[PDB]
């Protein structure tokens, strides 16, 4: 055997599949459109075609052999697979775009390869691996607005089709609203053609305007339904180009609000230019450096038997040097990985201060700390990464004179990026192994002696 | 009797009015302005006014047979309902459209039918159906779009009315910008006389603005005061256009975001390709599987007294199977089921671990699970659907070596759906009716002491 | 006183101020382009223009005597006022905007009237006026869109009279682009001046085009600067409608995607027809009886002190009728108004049943409610508007074999909006008067005994 | 060394850079289409461009002395710093647009500036200092929309460039859709050539389409691929320009949509027009007076150690006024200044009355309050800014007759802005030190007792 279509080897099918459903939703109309398409290049358009059909049919066996969940395990047996497929509105679908219509190539000619319009009814494979490529590509928007470009040049080449046919149905040139004479050696050209058609179907579905005015009463009717469908589904889909670009700014775009509201008060409230200039100075770190976002928003949407995964394979580099973790009990990590609330901190900033309620544990990601002096410069000690620190406050011990305080004051030397990990939550997580605690309470005991 | 508002009868006679109301609102100025309209098939105008009054006077008898809440009881007194009919400014626009103006076909002759304009009046019929159509459709997407699209044909068409009337008041053919002189064998015809006012009213709507220039002052006024009618409603429907197509794409749209951010956030972090993959897996399992939707963010609105009835006759399917609903109490499952989170496991994703605080229970709705060794791989018990786990370590228990503890690891083979039942809530929730604890803890002392 | 912003003296005079601005936000420029306009009717434009002045000049006599919010409290000591004029921009503004430039039509004559130019600086006024009527007018996006509206004509119309100013630079009739020749009888007329203008601008603006194209360079560069004015301008404005019709649907939309969705949930869980049925009458009624919003919300953002009133002008209605309210402390009825949750019930549906827990007590604002038997049918008492049940569940009570259960189960006749009131909340709010409590738990034994 | 980004020397670089990039982004395509103006003025476009090379060179010096974060801490490194850029794509960027292409003007002659257009792979130090200005700067939207408008002027000159580039490959005046011929007196002007080049970019690009139509299948192709590129990058740039209007109004809408939502609710509920215009001149107050926003939504993106700062600058006013912050412990202010919930009181608003549950202390911030008498008039204490009020029925208090209970009733004269500091709080954070309390209790028993 089965593909598993979660699999890559489905997603690389998908594509094979849908090259064919795009040749055919693009060619058929043409060839059937312009009729000098058709019988110029019918030896190359036989063998696309053909081509095409042969891959139609290695998709409905694909599809007769692509696993489904059922009790959330791929189903692998054969023939479950086979009424699984024909019991779907898919198999219809597929069954009707084989159908062989070619036949009526011998009754209708080759000059009416509409026949193989029905070949358009694998639309769902094209659309299906559109929607996975959006799911597992790194540039989604770079996809979507590709996608959305595709529909416009599909729709408008549509168009253009459709006007060439209604002037071969009036006839060419009876009009000045028609394609003109194809007699013409200037407008008789397929190139000419189809390229006029084009510029035809772009200004009238853009709605520019900038052609022939129709004469009859069905070439009125049609430019209304024709400029209609131009406003309606171009603003559909040229505004869907917008709310793409506006998830592309929504990042940026939200930070940047947020930075406005902050100026706003800032300079509604008179803030001093020095507090103004460390708050624009604040939050140019967190977009030079890439911090704007916060992981917890972004990764509640992962299970959390999968976002446990995501934030060890993220803090491992960090949570192997701390002394608690991945040492004594080499599980405990993911007990409390979920609940690390990363922080930033300025330069200068004082994490904590002697007197202070001690009710988080901090792991030094990233930065330099210095265990200060309360004078303010006097550095006694000076924590790199990996070091751990406001956990003495955290525990109960014996002697301890300070309880349920911050034994030094800790402050930042630059950005320091550190993992708060609360009172409760040590706690609460320190109950099922305490053969890591009694190594804590061991350099508890150690530091709050010297 | 009366017909209560909420029954089907009334919203099937919101349709039969909405057909005469719809009628008189294309119609009346249609055949106001192209006096052959109105002249060429008089015969059937007059069926159809006369079929449309009537379909009026039986809506004023409904609206007087309807219903109304008052104490949230369905008012069946006729009197009664006579005097919330009249009372109400619908009964003034009711007489007010069904005003006999056509008395006046005696005075102005038959070549006047805007008398018939009061008819418009019932305006409320159709947009209540249209209110009602929008709730009770199952195509909520293509009724709105399909009401937009009628919203765009009536302005178009009553704008072009509109032109036709001002070229026969300048005059017809007086100069280049008035529909051209009705005297003109293909100029003269009523298809296209109204086709080619249909086509200036698009371009004037739409704003492509390809019709000849205006030469009077008057029709330069029109022009510009309709070019900006256009550019204003025009802009109002076809955004709305916009904001319907958005909502189509918001559940995709906003799961496809998340995936994004997802996403960024993992090739930034530089996640490795495995766990990657792991993630990409797990969006295309819940949109393939349809599981992007969470039942509790959509089903909040409902009452609870009915959405317990949604949530019931949804998931009877597996409280039937399982031991404690439905068998000891039988009504205890009403209890619980609001409150059993529904969760998705990954296939191998422990779900259980021994020496793990035991605060949730799980009910296996999908999927097949595993009551493995520690050693991962040895596999003892097979739980299929309707089996439920992790309710020993909930409960107070006798002899239990392992307190709070997972007596077994519980991983998923497959995507298994479970119903997380907290701790806390299965506490409260057995407290009324210990009749189905006594055989849980049977159970849960049977595997206590294997 | 003074004036007290807050009060109608002040916004009648922001009306009354307006008209001046606007009429010179419109006519200054009109007068100064067409000077076929200033000349003809030049005994009006001076009676409007002085009229103007008087009323500007009787506005900074106003903004002295306005009071200003100093500690909370209306300054009322005239010097004061004067003075906080004088400090704020808004007075230099309105001296350079009543500067007697008018004394220049002695020396640039009498068709020189964009002297007058300076009176465009009072635009504050005008501004504020609007500010002020979308706050207090009902009629909110009415008056929004009426906004957008008059920004639209005179962005157009002073296009309109740039366009007229340009060709007169350039020359009437010098080239087929500017204004035609003024010596034509059709196009030197006024009317026709303006009115061609007017839809040269909207052309260009809008964005049609169907004008003369530029000969020289300084026609193609305003023509271009032009034209890209009237996409971003007129984008920025006619978006401004689409958010303003957005905000219009905002609560209808909001209440149809719930709806969708619950129906998308219902559809494909195959939630049977029946539940459908009944999830879309609710939705109906919900809808119908205008109660798809939440008071909550809405009223969050009132002052509690206000939202009190708020809900005792709305809730004195039922709350009068209830025995505890206002009855025995008088007073106590603000202590809960702002908790009692406001829930509805639909026909049928089990408020309370008998042994389940007692945490809310109900008052019946509207609707017809039972107290049934458990067989289900009959009605042993009939609770109307005014009465209150599920109380004695909550209190501490002597005697009482069901402690924490339901005495008797209550079911809707109907649909019924209750006050749902939480027990920790009567616990909370009686403790500070139990002079109602005697009679509540004498309702109490009365009722637990029988 | 260094120059540290986040200092004004290094935005003040980005704007120095960024003149040169925007200047060989606009004017080397220009000079490379337009061949008149690479040769009229070369020998300006050779010293602008050469001083254009040597401020690129000193921006590669300046990205070799630029400093990044490494631990938070500012490289200074100078080998360090040069390996870094070296490392960075950006110095591939750097190198390639400071190749010296000029002299291929040996070669293919002076008159081929494209040359230089390697020049533009700068254009990333040219977004850097947008996207720096937009967060440093105080008009956020006047920028944003000047940036949108320059990124228009910029494509709409680029697509004027192409179109002359395209006439003269296909020959000036070979047919109706080139630009004309440059043998032509007017035609010929590089300002007309120029110009009219953007006159037609213009129309394309906003999709007017008042040009002449194309002859060529090339020209067809142009013109169909230019009319689309209008259509999504004009749609895209001018609905950006719509969603920055658009968050220009956010606050302003965010404040009308929650006061039409009150206007709706009370008129529905036919509010009586007493309270209706109360509630409308609070929030006339609201804006009026500046406080629609909440600063805790604001600053709550602010780090808490700089939040802290931002309402210290803010509320020092008040908080040096009152008894208990910065007088006793002078450090205490910081410990309960960001949970001073900032509330507003209307006048004659209780803020207190008598028998109430004091959980609440108050610190007048500005506004004048009252210690009235219950009959409701009697005044007996005015307490104006610094008072603080509501604190002795938070504490414990030997001889209180009255427990947990308001000693006197507060209401407001006029509308106060108040600091509601809860009970919970003030005990939390008076527990680090009494020093402080005892006084504070000092001031409550001399007021409990008199
Ligand atoms: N007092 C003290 N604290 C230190 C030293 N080195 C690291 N620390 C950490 O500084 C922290 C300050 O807060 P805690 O008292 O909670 O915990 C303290 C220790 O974890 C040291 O040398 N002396
Ligand atoms: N230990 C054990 N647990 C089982 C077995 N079969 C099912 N289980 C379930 O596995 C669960 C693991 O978590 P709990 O200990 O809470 O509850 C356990 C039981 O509900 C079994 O044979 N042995
Ligand atoms: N048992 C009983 N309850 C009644 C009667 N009339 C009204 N009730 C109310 O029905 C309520 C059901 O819930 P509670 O027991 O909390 O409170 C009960 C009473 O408030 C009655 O006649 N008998
Ligand atoms: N009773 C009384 N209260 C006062 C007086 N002056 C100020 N107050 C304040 O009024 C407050 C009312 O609420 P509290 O009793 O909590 O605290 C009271 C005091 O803080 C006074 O003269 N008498
Ligand atoms: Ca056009
Ligand atoms: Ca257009």
């Amino acid at each position: 055997v089965v593909i598993d279509p979660s699999g890559n080897t489905y997603y690389n099918w998908l594509f094979c599949i849908t090259l064919p459903v795009m040749y055919n939703w693009t060619m058929v109309i043409a060839r059937a459109c312009f009729d000098e398409l058709q019988s110029d290049y019918l030896e190359y358009w036989l063998i696309l075609d053909y081509v095409s059909d042969i891959v139609y049919l290695i998709d409905m066996f694909v599809r007769t052999r692509t696993g489904y969940l059922e009790q959330g395990l791929l189903v692998k047996e054969e023939l479950k697979l086979i009424n699984k497929y024909k019991s779907n509105l898919q198999f219809k679908l597929d069954v009707l775009s084989l159908i062989p219509t070619d036949l009526l190539y011998f009754k209708l000619g080759w000059n009416y390869p509409e026949i193989r319009l029905n070949r358009l009814l694998r639309f769902s494979r094209m659309f299906e691996f559109f929607q996975r490529t959006e799911t597992r590509t790194n540039y989604p928007n770079i996809f979507r607005i590709s996608n959305l470009v595709m529909y416009i040049v599909i729709i408008i080449h549509w168009n253009a089709c459709v006007f060439y046919s209604i002037s071969k149905a009036i006839g060419f040139g009876n009009d000045t609203w028609v394609y003109p004479d194809i007699n013409d050696p200037e407008f008789g050209r397929l190139a000419r053609k189809y390229v006029y058609s084009l510029y035809w179907s772009t200004l009238t579905l853009t709605t520019i305007g900038e052609t022939p005015p129709p004469v009859r009463d069905s070439e009125y009717v049609f430019v209304v339904v024709d400029f209609l469908i131009g406003v309606l589904i171009f603003a559909t889909i040229v505004g869907n180009i917008g709310s793409m670009i506006s998830n592309m700014n929504a990042a940026r775009a939200e930070f940047q609000a947020r930075i406005d509201a902050i100026k706003q008060y800032m300079h509604f409230r008179n803030v001093s230019k020095d507090m103004e200039k460390r708050v624009i100075k604040w939050f140019d770190y967190l977009w030079t450096n890439k911090k704007t976002v916060d992981e917890k928003e972004v990764l509640k949407y992962l299970p959390d038997k999968l976002r446990a995964e995501i934030a060890i394979n993220v803090h491992l580099d960090t949570l192997k040097k701390v002394r608690i973790f991945a040492d004594c009990e080499a599980g405990l990590l993911v007990e409390l990985v979920l609940k690390l609330q990363p922080q930033v901190y300025s330069p200068g900033d004082y994490i904590c201060k002697k007197g202070d309620i001690g009710r988080e544990m901090y792991i030094i990601k990233e930065g330099k700390l210095a265990v200060v002096a309360d004078d303010g410069v006097t550095q006694f000690v000076v924590l790199s990464d990996g070091s751990y620190f406001g956990e003495i406050s955290i525990l109960n011990i014996k002697g301890s004179k300070a309880g349920n305080r911050r034994t030094a004051n800790i402050k930042s030397i630059g950005y320091s990026d550190l993992f708060c990990l609360s009172k409760d939550d040590l706690m609460e997580a320190l109950t099922e192994y305490p053969d890591a605690k009694t190594m804590l309470e061991e350099k508890g005991k150690q530091i709050l002696m010297k």
